[PDB]
């Protein structure tokens, strides 16, 4: 069985995701750990810059509570190695996944530093684009791992004729033969042309 809690001052952003007792998926509010009246997770940044970055106490509060040794750490970050799909069948064989998600410039250093001291931590950037926190990426990283738990060619389906574009004819031949080179023709094609470098 696989636990999986996400840490956000946005919680209503994992609602989407929230059949069986396979998955435990819990999300927590960040702000519960916060101990000032204005309940605040930022602070301005040391050596200039612009925007504001989250403080570790509250971030070091909350891991102490929510995760244990066995625990994988994942903080999405821009900064981190790419995600892929070799990554999401990696932690589908894990016990307890936790995504801290950050906002404005992003998690105090210290707080993936002193988290590795006691649970492996895994910084993690879905792709080369900036966004304006980890939630999306939490949630995408999350349904790829899902989907495991439970270039490609085109698809086509009926009618074999529609406004003027028709099915290639080899798919409806029924030859398993010619059917099987075209799907390999197809996809080399157009991996040639989208995924030269691949």
């Amino acid at each position: 069985s696989m636990r999986i809690d996400v840490v956000t001052i946005f919680p209503a952003y994992l609602d989407p995701l929230r059949q069986s007792g396979l998955v435990d998926l819990r999300v927590h509010d960040l702000r519960r750990w916060t101990h000032d009246a204005h309940r605040s997770v930022d602070d301005a940044p040391y050596g200039g810059g612009p925007g504001m970055v989250m403080k570790a106490p509250v971030w070091g509060e909350a891991l102490d509570e929510i995760a244990s040794a066995e625990t994988l750490l994942v903080v999405p970050t821009p900064a981190g190695v790419l995600f892929d799909q070799a990554t999401a069948a990696r932690w589908s064989a894990e016990r307890h996944l936790v995504f801290a998600c950050g906002r404005y410039e992003g998690i105090d250093q210290r707080v993936v530093e002193d988290a590795a001291r006691r649970m492996r931590v895994e910084e993690v950037s879905i792709g080369d684009y900036v966004l304006p926190g980890g939630e999306s990426a939490a949630v995408v990283m999350i349904e790829a791992v899902l989907r495991l738990l439970d270039l490609e060619g085109p698809s086509y389906t009926r009618p074999p004729s529609w406004r003027g574009l028709d099915v290639p004819e080899v798919l409806l031949s029924g030859d398993h033969a010619r059917i099987a080179a075209w799907r390999r023709e197809v996809s080399l094609q157009r991996t040639r042309e989208r995924r030269p470098e691949l």
